[PDB]
This record gives C-alpha cells, structure tokens and sequence, in this order.
C-alpha cells in the first residue's frame, strides 16, 4: 500500500530479481561482445539463438511488479501537495524501469499500463520521459514529505534532481541520431534545470544490496536483497561455465594498455573453488605474464571448449598438487580471462547512472557544437576516463591507478582523438567499457552510438550456427502470451514495424545497424 515501500521494492528488483537477470547473462553481455565462452551467454546471444521465453524477461518481470507497484504509488500519490517528494521520486524511477522496457523491446505500454492497454509509440514514450522528468523536478521541494525507503539517495531528493536531470541527459544523446534538434534543446535545458545533474561520483545513482549468500532454490527467486546478476555472473554451474570475457573487450583493455586490464579479468585455477561462492580460486595471472603464455579470451560465437587452447604447467598449481594430487599443474581453458571476484558478490551496486556518464554525454554534445560549457570536449573525456577508472577503486574494491598509470595511457592509445569520428569512437568506446556493470545502458548505448564497430560471430567463422539470423539483433521481441492477453494493441505495434515481430527491426532511436 505505502508508496515508501513500493519504491524500495523497485529499486531492489532492478539487480534483485533472479529470474530478470538470466536476460543479460543470455543475451546483452554476449551483443556487446563484452562476455563469451560461458555455455548460457555463447548458446543464446553469442549464436543469435531466438527464444521466446528468455526474451521475456524483462517484459514479465517489470509489468506484473516493480512497473505496476510504482504506477499504481503513483496514482495513489499523484494529486498530493503534503506528498509531493515521493510523488516525484515514484514518477523518476517510473522513467528510467520504463527506458529499459522500451530500449530492449520497442513501442510499449506506458500511458495506460496499470485493461486492454495501447503499445505507445517509442517515440512519444520519449517525449513523455523529458516532460515527466522536468515536472518531477520542479515539483520537489525538501520543505514537505520526506523519503523513507529509498536505497539510493537515502532520502536526500536534491540528489534526485541530479539523477533525473541526468537521466534527460541520458535520453536526449540517445535520439541525437533520429532528433538532432530536439536531442540539442533537451540536452541544453537538462543543464539549466533546477539541481544541476551529477558533476562528481558522490551524487552516482547507485542501488545498495546487501551481503546474502548465493542460492539457486526456489525460495531464492523471491528474494531481491542481494545483487542477483553477480550471483548469475559468478554461476549455477559456476566451475564449467563462469563468466569468461570476450575477445573484443578483452584485447580492447589489453591492446590499450588500460589500467582495468587486471582489474576487470583474471585467469584463475577454481578446481579447489567451491559451488556458491567466489572463494579458493588461484590467480595465475601474473604467472602466465612472467612466463609468458598468451591469453586466450573467446572470439564472439565460441564457447570455452572450441578452440581449445594450448596452455602450460602452472608452477603454483604443481605446488598444490603435492599436498592435494586431485590438482593438475597443466592448465587449458584457464589461460582464458574470466570475470574478476570484485564483480561476482552480492554486495555489489545496482549502477543506475554516474557521473563517468555525465562527463561522456558531455564530452559527446561538445563534439556535436552544442551549447553546453566552457570546459573542452578534450577534458570532459579525460575525467570521464577518469571517473570510470576510479569507479572501480571506490565501489568494487580494486587497486587504485596512479597519476602516473593514467597519464601514461591517457597520452598513448586511451587519446582522445582529433577527427570528430575519432572522438566520438573514442567517448563511446570508453562509455562502454564504463558500462560493464550497467549492461542495459551497455547495450543501448552501442546500438545507438554504433561504437565499437561490432563484427558478428559470422566473421569469426561461427555463421554456421546463426540460427536466428547473421547480424547481431538489435531488439529483442514481444512475449508470444501478448496475442492473447493485448491482442489489439499489440498486432497494432507489429504492424509499424513491417508485420513480423523480427529482432533485426531497429528501435526507432536507432538509425543504423
Ligand atoms: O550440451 C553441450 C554442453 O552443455 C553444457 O551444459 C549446459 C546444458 O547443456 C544446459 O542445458 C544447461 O541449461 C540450464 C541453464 O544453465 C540454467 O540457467 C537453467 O536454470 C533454470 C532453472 O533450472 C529453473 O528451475 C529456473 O526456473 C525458475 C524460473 O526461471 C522462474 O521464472 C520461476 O519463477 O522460478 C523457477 C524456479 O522454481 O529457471 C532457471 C533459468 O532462469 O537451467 C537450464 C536447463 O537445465 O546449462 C548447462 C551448463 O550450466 C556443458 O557445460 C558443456 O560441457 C557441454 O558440452
Ligand atoms: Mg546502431
């Protein structure tokens, strides 16, 4: 019943719910070439597998809960001058749920969700976004009703300012392809809005969960307390199938020379690792560059067993051994890097949005002439890099890089550029590996941008088993049970897009492939 709560709810099941996460292990992580090797992630998304059921996910999830608890608090709050704070922080969250809903799948039920409700055009759910942000922030006022349940600002509504204004900034770079002028103007009046938006990390969006223990049981998938797309990331079968990293991603960190090389991946021995935890892994990381053996991260398409790589004999795991011989000393699949322990607990934020972002976004409008600041393109970028980097030393608990480490990348293959295209491959490449752990914004962003220039697993000798299509899809289609439920309404979207429910139609914010 209590607005209060319905938010704390929402917030949790962002990261919380364990069902929901499965679609991003599946299928984003794989389409931003970022993770690969892991049954899950090579079988759907990697090999452009169609399944209904597990493109669903998101849908379900949101509209039977958090979308429909928020819309219903909403409603219940709307007309409130003594409940004005909650009001605006309902219709903020209310936004951002609805962004994922309609940048993974396209037109969506928005204005009449919550009995036989219209697909919106994505275009006006847009214009809805921009409209329902800039009231929401001239509505707060820190005078009246305070907020109780909230995980991420802990109540301090400036702060929501900041995020919804962020947000604006967020969206209006998003159609900066299909709108330009309007993406200009919105951009412009994000910055002049009341509250300003987040200039520095102590104002970052993120959703704090707390230390559970990981469990697949059923009483698990009800329980939201804990970051779940951690728990997934680390695995049901966590020993055979881990989150190993793409090639793209991988040789990008290392090729780079970036200081997250060996903060984001690792190469561990997890034969004494047990199931449902992270813990008695061997990093043999720095023994493979001593000795130096080549890294053999999964080109998009590959699962960890083909190829398979050439390795070596591990001096450490040789030491194991003689006190426990169930231990080999010759490794294989672990000279693939896997996903760091830093990013594999429940502990872990649910990152909404950052100040990293904010520097990106800025970065990209002056690039694009917009009237956004005195400060240059060239230095946006560099504390967006900045930022990023000390992201993961503030909340994932990795080393700190140096003045000197950075500057040293900075001014050799982490440049800026000097062609506008350069720049801009340069902002939205960076972006991206910012967005690891934001894997919604990971995705929409690539497609939007179209930076990194993506190459489908075809061209890595995979066509074969492109099942669903050779192009990496850029949507993801409608549940089936639709027809039946939102008949109407939902033949009505499938026939703006051509008449089949086809996930290489682009998003209408999405200009090129
Ligand atoms: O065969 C070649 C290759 O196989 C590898 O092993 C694979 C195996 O082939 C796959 O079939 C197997 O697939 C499992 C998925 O990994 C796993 O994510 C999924 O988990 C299910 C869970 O079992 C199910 O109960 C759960 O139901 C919940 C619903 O999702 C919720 O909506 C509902 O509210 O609550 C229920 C719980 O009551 O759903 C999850 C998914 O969300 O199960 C799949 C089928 O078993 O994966 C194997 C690897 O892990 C092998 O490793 C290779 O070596 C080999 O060459
Ligand atoms: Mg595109």
């Amino acid at each position: 019943i209590d607005p209060n709560a319905q938010l704390t709810t929402a917030q949790l099941q962002t990261y919380g719910d364990l069902s929901m996460m499965e679609i991003y292990r599946n299928y984003h992580y794989a389409f931003t070439q970022q993770l690969m090797g892991c049954w899950n992630t090579t079988n759907y998304g990697g090999r452009h597998t169609l399944d209904n059921n597990e493109m669903s996910r998101i849908w379900t999830s949101f509209y039977t809960q958090s979308l429909k608890n928020i819309i219903d608090a909403q409603y219940r709050t709307a007309e409130d001058a003594e409940k004005v704070n909650i009001n605006s922080v309902l219709r903020i969250y209310r936004v951002y749920l609805m962004s994922i809903i309609t940048d993974t799948y396209g037109d969506a039920p928005f204005s009449e969700a919550g009995f036989n409700p219209k697909y919106d055009k994505q275009e006006d759910i847009y214009n809805a976004f921009f409209l329902e942000l800039e009231d929401a922030v001239n509505k707060i006022d820190p005078t009246k009703d305070k907020v109780t349940g909230d995980l991420i600002y802990a109540g301090d509504v400036t702060k929501w300012q900041q995020l919804a204004n962020s947000l604006r900034l967020r969206f209006a770079m998003r159609i900066s392809s299909v709108n330009p002028t309007k993406a200009q103007t919105e951009f412009e009046n994000a910055l002049a809005a009341n509250g300003g938006v987040i200039t520095d990390a102590s104002s970052d969006a993120l959703i704090k969960y707390m230390t559970i223990a990981f469990s697949f049981g059923q009483e698990a998938y009800s329980d939201y307390r804990g970051n779940s797309l951690s728990q997934l990331l680390f695995g049901n079968d966590p020993a055979n199938n881990p989150s190993y990293l793409c090639s793209t991603f991988f040789n990008q960190l290392y090729n780079s020379g970036d200081p997250r090389t060996f903060k984001i991946s690792r190469c561990y021995y997890d034969g004494l690792m047990s199931a449902t935890s992270p813990d008695n892994r061997v990093d043999i990381t720095q023994e493979m560059i001593e000795k130096g053996i080549a890294f053999s991260p999964r080109d998009p398409g590959a699962y960890s067993w083909e190829p398979w790589p050439t390795g070596y004999d591990s001096d450490i795991c040789a030491e194991l051994a003689v006190n426990n011989p169930s231990v080999t000393a010759t490794m294989a699949r672990e000279v693939e890097p896997k996903l760091a322990n830093n990013f594999l607990k429940s502990d872990n934020p649910g990152v909404v949005m950052t100040s990293a972002e904010v520097k990106f976004l800025m970065a990209e409008a002056t690039v694009k002439k917009w009237n956004v600041g005195s400060v240059s393109a060239e230095d946006l970028y560099k504390q967006g890099v900045r930022a990023a980097i000390d992201f993961l030393t503030d909340n994932y608990g990795c080393t700190a890089t140096t003045d000197a480490e950075f500057d040293a990348f900075i001014q050799d293959k982490g440049a800026f550029g000097h062609t506008d295209n350069q720049k801009l491959e340069a902002i939205n490449t960076q972006a991206w590996i910012l967005h690891f752990t934001n894997p919604a914004e990971c995705w929409a962003n690539v497609r939007r941008s179209g930076y990194p220039k993506l190459k489908s697993p075809a061209e890595y000798g995979f066509g074969q088993y492109l099942t669903g299509g050779t192009e990496i899809p850029v949507r993801l289609c409608y549940p089936v049970l639709e027809s039946s439920y939102n008949k109407k309404s939902y033949n009505e979207a499938i026939e703006r897009m051509g008449g089949t429910d086809n996930w290489h139609s682009l998003l209408w914010w999405d200009t090129e492939n």
